[PDB]
């Protein structure tokens, strides 16, 4: 009764995996995993330049992992969803108990 | 509000993170991870479902068994492969539904 995934959905998902084996892009999902923020706040505690932060995040908008959202005067960057924010912990955690 | 008590991960725990999502970077690796999602299955159930052969079926959950993504149990006369723990099941439907939704 059990069939596998189709290889059309096997090679997306392996892309995505592909996508998330970055460790700069991985430090600021860490981020956004606990807080939605501005470029301003992201830069600071990279320590990086609101330039550089912008770059990854557009790369970040396009693979649909991050989104953002107006408030008056600030834009706010956030997780796309809370998929993401699961696998993330989940991928953390079995990390840590292996 | 909270964004002055925030510390990223560390940069070796950034490291080992990615490591781990590169080893899921894998088709095939991914194909045989979803059947054991649903049921601990013998390598001629995987193999059979997969449509290879025991023995190629065997070389890659080697992989995996180092990896630490699989583990086993022997019930007898048979050898039973099963997802390492509840996280890779967790992490593996929630990349699925993201990519659907």
């Amino acid at each position: 009764e059990l069939q596998a995934i189709a290889p059309e959905v096997a090679q997306s998902l392996a892309e995505f995996f592909a996508v998330l084996a970055d460790p700069n892009r991985l430090r600021l999902l860490s981020l956004l995993a606990r807080s939605e923020l501005c470029v301003g706040d992201l830069a600071q505690a990279i320590g990086v330049s609101e330039s550089a932060v912008s770059h990854q995040l557009r790369s970040l908008r396009n693979l649909r992992l991050v989104s953002y959202r107006k408030q008056g005067r600030h834009v706010y960057y956030q997780l796309q969803d809370h998929h993401i924010v699961a696998l993330y912990q989940n991928a953390l955690d079995h990390l840590q108990e292996c």
